[PDB]
């Protein structure tokens, strides 16, 4: 479903859940700046042929990039995407958001991705 | 300013402006699909460093992608998803971009919704 920027820091903030948070975005925009601890799994042509192909273990995957367990939150943002529906069909973010809810019951989509957090939260945001 | 996806449908289909449309979105991204005849200025790191280094003229930029530049001529970025510039990172591709553009052009408006709109409302409208 969604989550939005305050269930976000929310989650961070507390011990409650153990959050898996991953940044979709090209590596550039990651490198510049992202949220506390994301992971990079960077909208790539490489990253996106793997996904698709069905050549990679999002699992394996995560960490190659930094404990992995099915009920465990997952939260994947872009730069800006409201939410779901509102993805074009065959857009990077898309494709990863498949092979996640191919591995995990929890996978929620930050609503406003990126730039809403980093408006309303710029001290959790490393760079 | 903001343009959302009816203007830009209409000045497409238009011969009224001639209309500069530039796709901000990463390689992977544009190759994938985009709106007709939209050059691809790719969120890159190379891209993204010579754009604020200040080593591209944005003029010279467009002409090596596409395949008439013009300060009046429309001009629109696009991202996924970007409803507007206030929602924008302070220092993400886009924004970098829109500096550079709104450099050389009176005319620089930002496709509201991005391509995840255009694309769920004028799907012949993208080439892949």
């Amino acid at each position: 479903t969604q989550i939005v920027t305050e269930r976000l820091v929310a989650l961070l903030e507390s011990g409650t859940e153990k959050v898996l948070l991953i940044d979709s975005r090209p590596f550039v925009e990651y490198n510049t700046s992202h949220i506390l601890e994301a992971i990079n799994i960077n909208c790539s042509k490489l990253m996106k042929r793997r996904l698709q192909q069905d050549k990679v273990l999002i699992t394996e995957l995560i960490q190659h990039s930094a404990d992995i367990d099915c009920s465990q939150k997952v939260v994947v943002y872009d730069q800006s995407s409201q939410d779901v529906a509102s993805l074009s069909s065959d857009c990077f973010l898309t494709v990863l958001l498949g092979k996640l809810e191919k591995s995990f019951n929890s996978v929620h989509l930050l609503a406003g991705g990126f730039a809403e957090f980093s408006r309303c939260f710029p001290g959790l945001c490393e760079g």
